[PDB]
RNA sequence: AAAAAAAAAA
RNA sequence: AAAAAAAAAA
RNA sequence: AAAAAAAAAA
RNA sequence: AAAAAAAAAA
RNA sequence: AAAAAAAAAA
RNA sequence: AAAAAAAAAA
RNA sequence: AAAAAAAAAA
RNA sequence: AAAAAAAAAA
RNA sequence: AAAAAAAAAA
RNA sequence: AAAAAAAAAA
RNA sequence: AAAAAAAAAA
RNA sequence: AAAAAAAAAA
RNA sequence: AAAAAAAAAA
RNA sequence: AAAAAAAAAA
């Protein structure tokens, strides 16, 4: 390959974007009580710290949850996952379980085509349970 | 395809990335004197315009240069690039020509694999030289 | 095949959904009056007539109409329908008519896939029109 | 695809039924005390939990546990399952243990072709034992 | 071919829809302010000048654009455009240059099959940016 | 497929027409007197009900009709149709009946290319004859 | 498949044995006491709670052990298995060690064609050594 | 990958 | 997938 | 290995 | 016959 | 399955 | 798809 | 056309 | 020779 | 293995 | 050249 | 059409 | 894609 | 013989 | 020999 600089025969001015869209996995973490249901907000989605904080708008497309603290004495851990829709919130509640008590439970869930649209910060994606006080979240969305 | 909500048979935790790389083309103009040189600095690629800001670093792979503005009384305009480097400067001037008074001249070069390193803010990429009062550069790097 | 229980040699502990989704074929009837539209309440879709008073939302895929009283003296049947959307009512009137005065007119349409997302029980599906004072309806649905 | 409604050219009035059938995996928990069966009522697989309530009989296919508490200590859990019948109750002990203390034990067991007759509330599966306060099961069957 | 009327063995009576969808490409001009975003309406969709005013909602497929006036003196025409969308409006500035002073800037964007659902008068298509005093449109779309 | 917006490369300002032609198949009733022939108006083919206001000549491609109400006692429907032309009436009477005395009487023509000539509301299309007080027509035609 | 009571040609009396044979793979467990081998008695594989209280003599053809209970403080599992027979006993220990503290050490012998025999109540299969006060076996073996 | 239940298509 | 024991079929 | 988003090449 | 949802198997 | 009209792609 | 009557073409 | 029940044949 | 139950192997 | 009667499927 | 919408044919 | 970055699948 | 000049490799 | 830099051609 | 109109057949 070449070593050195060369010259690049450019036409005319291009097409341009300076604020492109951008698909990611977004790892974030969110405190979750016994017995009650934790509304995860979009906003959360918008921040520095993933270099998102330029956005307004996402496009979610799943959804994976894990336990990040360890379960009560004598349990196994567990996570369940409600979708929540602007349209219409959804009544399934996927779950998944720890087999030995010290591993975290883990569960997702895929969103269809027919309901990926943007959700802004004020909107939820889900609701979270767990027997676990935090429970760790990767989204996976394209940020517009 | 589905038309709901489906469950994702999540495993362990993955290895994540808030702060990921991200590959572009930054549109942005130049303010050019005639006879002189400007030196383009490389600090005007990170910026919430561009959803840059949250980055520090960047590696340079290409620069392409068109005429902003039209030329003087009876000229075609010219732009010419001259590549910058932190390990020693060039001395190429590539340049580009328009054929018709109306339009852009257009240049461009590629920055070889050896020569791909970090630049920071205080940093330049290259010197325009134009009979055109505004540049619109296109640069080509990846935000790391 | 085996005509005693036999053991299965079981493994981790899968993932799990008490309350999953459902595809449906949901037969109900609404009482239509001369000249008049009616809209169909979404609300008719959640009943324990059908196993589905658990559910809140739905996701509408196909809809489909017959006339189920016999029409005015010297009169064919007929029926109408008019897809009602959250983003934008239609102006489509799908109909179909009988040929044969004893017997029953139907039509129907389908939703696309682009248009298919939740309605809750204070939306409505689409208007009917008809000269018989009742109509069947049998909507092809996504319980979730 | 079609981005709009569409018609259906609908024909005669089909076959229909507002209460089908439902295969379903459903997830519950017993609780068990140490040298003691727990007869497992069928009744608890009909439930507003499971969006089952409205059925009143079910064909179970399949049984499978999991103890879902830590076992005493300096024990590995273990669980066992006798299948029960209205036209004779057997007398096998399906059993499952743990090979790290830490983990779950699992068995489950099949009901053959000949032997799947309907089951009502008042009926009982099978019979738990285990060294573990709950165990956690999961039927496979067919609600109608 | 025949030359004569000829009989057309006519069976039962069909399915009819006098007001049907129509697949268009609906051409219209915005005057534009310098340094302001201009709001689209989708209201300007609905007209006797383009033969769809019976319509009340539309389900918009992608935007393009082209700049209708001559540029400021010494300058070349741009035109922008920033997606709007009643879930959650995007950050795109999707961007074209005339490459020549007397020649339109030209750009657009194709809206992804998720997000394409009905809009109606009061709701807005996208934001246009551009030195240019008019911008011209073509907006392909399906009229429900 | 995507999920996001994206850009479109547009080029020159393509040929355009805000008032297209289109294709119809138009739905519409017509009162018909014992042992009287009808003219059918083309104007009727004009109208808000069909979307087709904005036109003022049409193209008849071909003509289907159907009795529309039932027969006077003890007989079968019939229905005939002469087509009519501004260059000069045909003197067919097409004619269907029925077989069933609760059922339409149907028949319909073609028009051939050489008579496919534009027609305004104050032409007529043809004569209509029945035993029935109504008949119901579907007019195969391009509005331009 | 037939659904009703079909006759059988039965032919003469054939050859018949109410008290057949019977492999099976036996589980019980046995008490160990630190640095002590414990002899296994053969008498322990017929039991009512085996169903195997009918038979005098088994042929035993593999055995294999694993801890039951947890071992010392700071130490990982061990179990060690000496083959024991009339003709003359071995001096092997077979032996398997745990590698996680909290699982169980596993080990087992297959036993030659040349010394499967029979044995009786009073006869030992093995010695059991480990650092484990229980011993889970899993005996391979032909009832007869 | 096949099969069973609900749905859709053919 | 083959084999051994019980059973069934051929 | 294919696909989607950004980029580059052709 | 294929596909989508629940389940089962592989 | 092909064709005509509107649209999109190539 | 073939044939018969009128017409046209070859 | 195959299968299940009764019968017949082989 | 195949299948079902228990076991073993792969 | 085919056929006849009843049934089921196609 | 394929696809989507309206129409026509098969 | 291939490749690089982010993502998804296998 | 080939060739000429400088360089590198073979 | 291929490749890299400058040039030329296609 | 094909096609168009009327008829008949398939
Ligand atoms: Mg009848
Ligand atoms: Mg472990």
């Amino acid at each position: 390959n070449s070593n050195v600089v060369t010259m690049i025969r450019a036409g005319s001015y291009p097409k341009v974007n300076p604020t492109p869209t951008w698909v990611r996995a977004i790892p974030f973490e969110v405190s979750v009580q016994s017995g009650i249901a934790f509304k995860v907000p979009v906003g959360s989605l918008f921040s520095a710290n993933f270099r998102t904080d330029s956005f307004t708008s996402v496009t979610v497309m799943s959804v994976r949850a894990w336990t990040q603290l360890t379960p009560p004495v004598n349990e196994y851990s567990f996570v369940r996952l409600k979708p929540l829709f602007k349209t219409g919130d959804s009544t399934e509640e996927f779950e998944g379980r720890a087999s030995n008590i010290n591993t975290r439970a883990s569960v997702g869930y895929r969103i269809p085509t027919n309901l990926r649209q943007n959700t802004v910060a004020a909107d939820n994606v889900c609701e979270v349970r767990s027997n676990c006080r935090q429970v760790a979240l990767v989204i996976s969305c394209c940020f517009n």
